[PDB]
């Protein structure tokens, strides 16, 4: 039988080896990551806030793997061989491949001077614990916040969400009157998200902010965090600041070490993320794929201060399947290949309400837009929550019935069959 | 009898005849027209995307006119001699007058740098069916549509209406996410139309693009338009270009040379169009009078790029009634005079749901505007154009229940009793 | 028997008085005033339209405060001895107090060249009577209208509601079609206030303005009002004109003679305004408390055009609860100090319809907001007219069932027990 190893036990990589072990029930698969948990991360911020137990919010890998038949190796890959078709991790352990797939997720970059010393993110479950013990010394002694994005960011929701979450919190406690909050971002606007706005995102997002009496700057780049103030500068070349007591902002995102060990031909030049086309697949090693964050997809919009497209969780599982359905047809020697639609639907958490966005496709033109808030998509997000963690429970990302709803409810169609994979991915076959 | 002229039939020329003759059974009329057809001019935009055919939109004045005791010629007017009361046609022929209406419509200019080449229009049904022909080729090979207004443009609505039809087809087709679309406009910001703004029409029309994915730019001058790309200039005097497939844009208006011809105390030197007073009236030939696009009225704002006053079907139809009673009382030696109210109904249809807008007058101060949008405005449209139509062929374009109806619904007069006939078209006596 | 008095017998001082004699029945009370009657300020606009006769908006006090036990002198207060505990009167009248309460309102300044002469305004009964005068004289000839606020205007809601009430009127006599109107403010946007904007401020009354046609130009300076034109200056320093020949312009306020007859410990050296502290008590003289417009209150933020923060009615008579209950408690030994919440409910009229304003507090950051508008919140602005006069003539400008009801509906209460006065006005303790 053939052997495909996946790096990366997160959103990505759960998705394609089980999506891969359901289209082949004898293939091997083997799963290599650093932690021993998977982790479910749209529900990092509500960690942060205190409002999840770590337990209740990700799953033990070593006990659970192999009962849907699948390696699990505790340890971090450190570099890839893609002539030799090789992996080795931390220890020194060689695992040879006929297929890879590389889901490693973000490396995080603290670009602002000061960023990574002096203020807090929720990017991992580790950082969000952190941040949840200086939120506790912020109720006992409140003073200025200030949340957002430096420049180069492409993950922008959960910055939306934390600001609204901290916003209720603080109101709930009774404390909220004396708390400044103020919003920073590369954003040329409120409500872009990197993709040039969802609809009418940016007015229903400044009318949001100012009920919620939230103060924003738009269109400048963060240079620095102090331990008691926040510098940011314009396009003029202007310098600001701005007081802070609390800081919470988005790192931006390059690849790994792992991916740049590969060759130039894997590792894009200018980020270090996986170079992939219209099928996700590697242009020149051809059993090579890329899937989630860390894979190399140019920019919607070449915006003032620099700004990158999100990958959200749909994208992701629409990625998984198009590359699960190409490794089997690879193997098979069927020449049908998969572009995934990457459309998305996007709930940001704002407390006891929510936004929902739908976008069809992420990147114009666009088909179709939903853009809604109220009550019922902060029910339907929790909903969500429980459903995608018995999902990895389970060993099934992808149930028949799911992607009948979505076309059902929302016309979607989440891959495609493509006749030319050579192209950037986003771009129409 | 006594004996008038209309030059043009068309919605001015065929509204003022129809008034004359009902008000005066006795009374001589001939109307001469280059086209053997009334063209139901709203409805060019639906011609250009093939959702009507022509016979349904015209109607043939020749076998119908006569039923009415209306003469009708069918010839180009080439002069007016004002001072010996005769106009004479483009074969020689030489017509005495008592009184003369001029109704020749809009002369189209195409000013960019190859706009009547390599662009399309809709303002004529000529112009029109070979648009329709054009769009077939976009479907069929799809690429880049900006669709807009040069300077000096003063009818800006069919542009918007073009635009959002050409989305709605495209999506019926399901190939809109291969179409990029970009509005581009002479307006110093979108839903100006040239009578600065509607209520809120910026506001309006900015979230319907933004929900229907239609990128845009205002404040510019389209400067050119090649086979492959739209060259604009900004107000900083830099140029710049987008790439172009597929366009349509607006052309400016002038007056004609049969109106140069009678001079300068006829024709205005700037705009070659009929220089009346606010009975519409020619100041120095008091037996001269004007309706419709032909008509010189002054800018309602100067803009940072030129931009010209639209004359609509309801502002026109109100000019013709105005006329019709100045002449017939001049006739009976009844020395009261009306000057048009000028207010405007306007409905822009998108496809399968259109914007109403209501402006009285249109020209500022204003009593009151309505701004609204549903499905219910679409199909007030299809049924205007029917009882339009109906109106032509039965020989009363102004029939007593029509000026009840509006007055109970939106409050409007069509013309007011006016003291002083000397200012300019649209000043209030 | 202990002694307090009071200066000014409007909003604050008569707010002031009533709880002091409700808290301590015992105490002896005499209040100062130029005025020989209370009126109703917030009804002003309405008495310059002519929709209110001068006597159902005002009350005589002296045969009402005797009532209360409370000492009535009709007499302007000159000078301030602080380190002599003394009040001198316009007359001669050395007036002896244990404690002194400051609350005199605002001082007009016409910044505006020619503007006193000129133009007009409505912050008095006799300045509102006088505004009546000429606007009869517009209706007869009507002609261009400009309405707005000059440079350091701190109170803008009522020129707003000035210039949607006159547009009411003109559309009642049929002639608004006649009469342009145009708004001009130092705020850097419509719906700014001095106050950041409450919610969505800007939006709504920008389609406000748009929907009724009242044009206008925001973050200018205006220098010169003349007899038919109105002048301002931009932020480049560019001098411009507009046609006029009716005005009515919000003048700027400072502080009056008799506080800089004190020092410059209790007589602000910027603006003559009374200095005091979270507690509104004089920071060296502490026997000294200042209530109401009178009060020196930094700006919420430094606006391109210098600008002001606003007293509201209901910020007002939570200034004179604290203060009320800061005196009381020093005369029993007890060392708990009490600050405002500064919350406000504000009704902007419009004629039958009207906006309604919640923000709490004032001065941000904010626990919550509530922008809305119908034909509701006009019945209800008549309706607090009435009940507020009740008041007056009742003794009680604080009954418990009040304070119940607007915790119950808007979750509100007036003050807060402050652990340090020590810092400016507004700020949290
Ligand atoms: C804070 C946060 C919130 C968040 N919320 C989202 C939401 O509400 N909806 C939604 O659709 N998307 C949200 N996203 C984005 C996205 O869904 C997440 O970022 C996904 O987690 C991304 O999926 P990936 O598979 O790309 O990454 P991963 O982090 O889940 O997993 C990576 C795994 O790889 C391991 N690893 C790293 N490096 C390794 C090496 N060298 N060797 C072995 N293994 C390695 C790592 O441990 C992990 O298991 C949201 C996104 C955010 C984040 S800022
Ligand atoms: C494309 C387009 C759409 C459009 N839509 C409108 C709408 O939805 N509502 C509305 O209220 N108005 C709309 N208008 C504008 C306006 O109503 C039209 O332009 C009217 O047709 C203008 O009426 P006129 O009477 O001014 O002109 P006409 O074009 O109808 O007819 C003039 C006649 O005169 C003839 N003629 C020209 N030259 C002659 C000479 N030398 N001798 C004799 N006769 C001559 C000509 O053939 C015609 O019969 C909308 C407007 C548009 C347009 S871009
Ligand atoms: C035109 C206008 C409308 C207006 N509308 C309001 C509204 O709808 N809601 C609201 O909440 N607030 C509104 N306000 C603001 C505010 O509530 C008013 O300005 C109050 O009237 C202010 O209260 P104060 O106590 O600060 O001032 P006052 O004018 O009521 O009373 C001062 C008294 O003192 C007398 N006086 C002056 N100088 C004296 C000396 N030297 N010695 C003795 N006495 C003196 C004076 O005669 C008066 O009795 C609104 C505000 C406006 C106005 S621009
Ligand atoms: C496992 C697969 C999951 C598939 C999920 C499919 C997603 C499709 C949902 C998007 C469609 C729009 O979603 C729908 O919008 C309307 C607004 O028009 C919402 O809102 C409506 O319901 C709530 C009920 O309390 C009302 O208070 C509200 O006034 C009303 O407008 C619906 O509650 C929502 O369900
Ligand atoms: C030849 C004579 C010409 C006659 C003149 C015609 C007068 C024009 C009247 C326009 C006034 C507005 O007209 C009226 O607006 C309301 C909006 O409140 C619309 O109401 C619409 O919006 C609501 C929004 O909740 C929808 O739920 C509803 O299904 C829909 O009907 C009416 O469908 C429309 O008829
Ligand atoms: C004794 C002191 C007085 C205590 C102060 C009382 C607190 C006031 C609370 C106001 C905040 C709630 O605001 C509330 O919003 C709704 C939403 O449109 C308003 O409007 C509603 O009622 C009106 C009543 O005719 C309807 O015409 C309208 O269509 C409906 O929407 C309510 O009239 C208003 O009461």
């Amino acid at each position: 039988a053939k052997h495909v190893v996946v790096i990366g036990g997160g959103v990505g990589g759960i998705a394609t080896a089980y999506n891969l072990r359901n289209l082949m029930p004898d293939l091997k698969i083997t799963l290599i990551s650093d932690r021993p948990y998977f982790g479910f991360t749209p529900a990092f911020p509500h960690l942060a806030m205190g409002w999840r137990k770590f337990e209740d919010i990700s799953v033990p890998l070593a006990p659970l793997l192999p009962k849907f038949n699948i390696e699990f190796i505790n340890e971090k890959a450190e570099s890839i061989d893609p002539d030799a078709n090789t992996v080795t991790t931390q220890s020194g352990k060689k695992i040879e491949y006929d297929y890879l797939v590389i889901a490693t997720g973000p490396k995080l970059v603290f670009g602002a001077e000061g960023q990574e010393e002096n203020s807090t993110s929720i990017c991992t479950a580790e950082h969000a614990l952190e941040t949840q013990k200086k939120l506790q010394e912020l109720y006992a002694n409140p003073g200025p916040v200030v949340i957002g994005a430096i420049p180069g960011v492409s993950c922008f929701g959960p910055a939306y969400e934390f600001a609204l979450m901290l916003h209720y919190e603080l109101k709930k406690r009774g404390i909220r009157y004396k708390v400044p909050m103020t919003f920073i971002t590369s954003e040329p606007y409120l409500g872009h998200f990197g993709v040039g706005g969802i609809g009418a995102s940016k007015r229903l997002v400044e009318d949001l902010f100012a009920e919620r009496n939230i103060d924003w700057i738009a269109n400048v780049a963060v240079k620095a965090i102090e331990p008691d103030k926040v510098i940011y500068e314009d396009l003029n070349g202007n310098t600001h600041e701005v007081p802070a007591k609390f800081t919470m902002f988005m790192p931006s995102f390059q690849g790994p070490e792992v991916v740049a060990s590969a060759g130039d031909k894997v590792a894009n030049p200018a980020n270090k993320m996986v170079i992939v086309n219209r099928c996700f697949q590697n242009p020149t090693y051809k059993n090579i794929f890329g899937v989630g964050v860390v894979t190399a997809i140019p920019p919607i919009e070449k915006t003032p201060i620099p700004t990158g497209v999100p990958k959200t969780g749909m994208m992701i599982e629409q990625m998984a399947m198009a590359v699960a359905h190409n490794i089997v047809n690879d193997i098979r020697n069927n020449p049908d290949k998969y572009a995934p639609r990457l459309s998305a639907i996007c709930i940001a958490d704002f407390g006891e309400d929510a936004g929902f966005f739908f976008a069809d496709p992420v990147i114009p033109p666009r088909e179709r837009v939903i853009t809604k808030m109220g009550k019922w998509a902060h029910y339907f997000k929790t909903a969500f929550e429980k459903y995608f963690l018995w999902k990895v429970r389970n060993g099934n990302i992808a149930p028949s019935f799911e992607e009948k709803v979505l076309e059902i409810f929302l016309k979607v169609h989440p891959i495609e069959l493509c006749k030319d994979c050579e192209g950037a991915p986003g771009s129409r076959c």
